[PDB]
């Protein structure tokens, strides 16, 4: 990204597909857009899919969400 890495903040709409990764969320309300989650380690992890009820938002490139791969290859640095 232009200063380096990003926060993807994706606002979700109600409905939408998230995923949170079992094995590397620092609690159960940390999740990933589809995007980042398909673009992350956390693919290959044991994660869960979550419906959202809209509102909260992708906490990919929170540097303290997540215990591995808190970058998306997109959002990386
Ligand atoms: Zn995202
Ligand atoms: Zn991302
Ligand atoms: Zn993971």
């Amino acid at each position: 990204g232009p200063l380096g890495s990003q926060l993807c903040g994706r606002v979700f709409k109600s409905g939408e597909t998230t995923y949170s990764c079992r094995d590397c969320a620092i609690d159960p309300t940390c999740v990933l857009c589809m995007d980042c989650f398909q673009d992350s380690v956390h693919k290959n992890h044991r994660y869960k899919m979550h419906t959202s009820t809209g509102g909260g938002f992708c906490d990919c490139g929170d540097t303290e969400a997540w215990k591995t791969g808190p970058f998306c290859v997109n959002h990386e640095p």
